[PDB]
This record gives C-alpha cells, sequence and structure tokens, in this order.
C-alpha cells in the first residue's frame, strides 16, 4: 500500500518537495502594487532538458510555474523572472535573502493550510428523526452503532490524555467520560461523539454537547433506517459537510454500510469517489477511506465562503510576519 495524497491545496507542499534541501534562492521585495513579495527559484535539469521552478508569493496569492531554458545565455535577472510567473509584479529590485534558518521559516509558511489534527464530530439519527433536539439528546447506543465506534476507532479515557485534545477536558474531566481517536497517517484525529460528551438536564439545545459539534467543520452521522438528512436539520455557522453512514441487515459477515455525502453548495467536489455500489466492509478496508473522505472534506471547506474570508487576513498578516523576518536578519548579515 502507498495511498493517494490528502486533497489539501496541493500548491502548497511544493516547496517542500522540490526547494527544501536542495539548492535554492529566496528574494523578497517591497511592491506597492501587489503587497509584500517572497519569491524562491531553483535551477534545475530534468534529462538534459534545463528548466526553473519559480514561487512567489504575494500579500494574498501564491503564483508558481515552470520555465523551460536552452543555452539560451541569458539568464532572466531575478526581476524579470519574477515578471515571467507573475506580470502584474513591478519591483525595482529583488533584495537576496541571506539568512541561514531562511528555508525553515518559509517551508512553514506555505504549510500552513496543511493541518497535522482534525476535530470531526459524530451525531446518531434514531427512528426517525428530523430536529435538532431530537438528535442532541439521544442517550444510551444503538447495538449498530457501538459495533461502529470501535472499528471507527479506539476508545480512550479522557482524564489524562496525552495527544491532541481538540478543546475535549483532560484535567477537569468537565467534557465526556471517554471519547474516540486515532491516528490516522501522521495526521491525529479526535473525534466529539454527542453520545459520549456530557448530558444536561432540561437543556433544548444541549449546549454542553453542541458546544464542540457546533464547532466541527465536518461531521458523520450514524443511522439505523433510511431517514432523509440536510445540512438544516441542525444549524452551525462552523458545519459544513456531512458524512452519511446507515446499516443494514444484508450482511452475514459484516453489516453492509449503505454510505453517501451531503454538500452545501459551497463546497467543492473532494474526496475519494463514491463506490457505484455505494456500499462498504466492516473491516480496516472502508475505515482508512472514511477518515480519508472526512480530511479531504474539512480542506474542501477551507476553499468555501466562510473560511476564505478569514483565511484572506490570516495569510497577509503571516505573510508581514515572514517578510519581517527575512529582512531583519538577512540585513544583519553585513549589518546596514
Amino acid at each position: 500500500t502507498t495511498k493517494v495524497k490528502l486533497e489539501c491545496n496541493p500548491t502548497a507542499r511544493i516547496y517542500r518537495k522540490h526547494f527544501l534541501g536542495k539548492e535554492h534562492f529566496n528574494y523578497y521585495s517591497l511592491d506597492t502594487a501587489l503587497g509584500h513579495l517572497v519569491f524562491s527559484l531553483k535551477y534545475d535539469v530534468i534529462g538534459d532538458q534545463e528548466h526553473l521552478r519559480l514561487l512567489l508569493r504575494t500579500k494574498c496569492r501564491t503564483y508558481h510555474d515552470v520555465i523551460p531554458i536552452s543555452c539560451l545565455t541569458e539568464f532572466p535577472n531575478v526581476v524579470q523572472m519574477a515578471k515571467l510567473v507573475c506580470e502584474d509584479v513591478n519591483v525595482d529590485r529583488f533584495y537576496p535573502v541571506l539568512y541561514p534558518k531562511a528555508s525553515r521559516l518559509i517551508v512553514t509558511f506555505d504549510e500552513h493550510v496543511i493541518s497535522n489534527n482534525f476535530k470531526f464530530g459524530v451525531i446518531y439519527q434514531k427512528l426517525g428523526a428530523t430536529s435538532e433536539e431530537e438528535l442532541f439528546s439521544t442517550n444510551e447506543e444503538s447495538p449498530a452503532f457501538v459495533e461502529f465506534l470501535e472499528f471507527l476507532g479506539q476508545k480512550v479515557k479522557l482524564q489524562d490524555f496525552k495527544g491532541f485534545r481538540g478543546g475535549l477536558d483532560v484535567t477537569h474531566g468537565q467534557t465526556g467520560t471517554e471519547s474516540v481517536y486515532c491516528n490516522f497517517r501522521n495526521k491525529e484525529i479526535m473525534f466529539h461523539v454527542s453520545t459520549k460528551l456530557p448530558y444536561t438536564e432540561g437543556d433544548a439545545q444541549q449546549l454542553q454537547r453542541k458546544r464542540h459539534i457546533g464547532n466541527d467543520i465536518v461531521a458523520v452521522v450514524f443511522q439505523d433506517e433510511n431517514t432523509p438528512f440536510v445540512p438544516d436539520m441542525i444549524a452551525s455557522n462552523f458545519l459544513h459537510a456531512y458524512v452519511v453512514v446507515q446499516a443494514e441487515g444484508g450482511g452475514p459477515d459484516g453489516p453492509l454500510y449503505k454510505v453517501s455525502v451531503t454538500a452545501r453548495d459551497d463546497v467543492p467536489f473532494f474526496g475519494p469517489p463514491l463506490p457505484d455500489p455505494a456500499v462498504f466492509r466492516k473491516g480496516p478496508e472502508f475505515q482508512e477511506f472514511l477518515l480519508t473522505k472526512l480530511i479531504n472534506a474539512e480542506y474542501a471547506c477551507y476553499k468555501a465562503e466562510k473560511f476564505a474570508k478569514l483565511e484572506e487576513r490570516t495569510r497577509a498578516a503571516l505573510l508581514e510576519t515572514l517578510y519581517e523576518e527575512l529582512h531583519i536578519h538577512s540585513q544583519s548579515m553585513m549589518g546596514l
């Protein structure tokens, strides 16, 4: 097994696998038209055909393109080169980055839209539920739901947990007795199961359960019958995608699971493609799929309306952070 890539923004991990730990150059300059600029370049050959991989980062976006070069003898100067991957660039000259730690500051800026840990939600839909409270108040698990939870991940005591918590309570034990968690790739996934989360008596919205699942971006929904579901049954500013999972009595060895997505017309197509039966295993086969689908699901929402707006301001701020560091540190490599 080698496995397909996680559907994070592909253009992020470029620097990582082409520039880092190999010979490149990093330059910075101040364009008053586009903002702070942090721009890398690598001269490389494939076969005997010489190319020139460029990567320029703006207050806003990050531009990539490969440019071939013959014995074109002229090496396009750094300003020309910049303009060959982004035309709106209009600067006097670029200044070279000379801080020997720079490559690590840079890789860490590009790889900030890839995340190492995930908090997902789990909800049980019983009988023929429709509203919010019908779901969020369900106590005591279905036979199928119990079987499902131990298969999906390992049970873990929260009371002295060393890994990624995801907003849950370790020390005081305020949030749930136990939970479900697993280590997927080099990624850490923590689930917020409603039934495992603490119950309040008389509470309509069930706030103690809805504080976690409500701040989740993606969540699983486990059914027993074929009771319909939409992203409107639940009211949340954060939940943008749901994975529907339903049990079957048509499996002599392992129950069959009917699986389907429920997007908001805000999120793109994502995840490993859904099989033509739309049915699944009971073993590690399906488990591996589901988690990729959820991880790819969140990465899909990153592009959606709500998060992209916030991301815009984060990116520019983190760029200024970086731009400063490469400026001051490159300067005190000679002074001035």
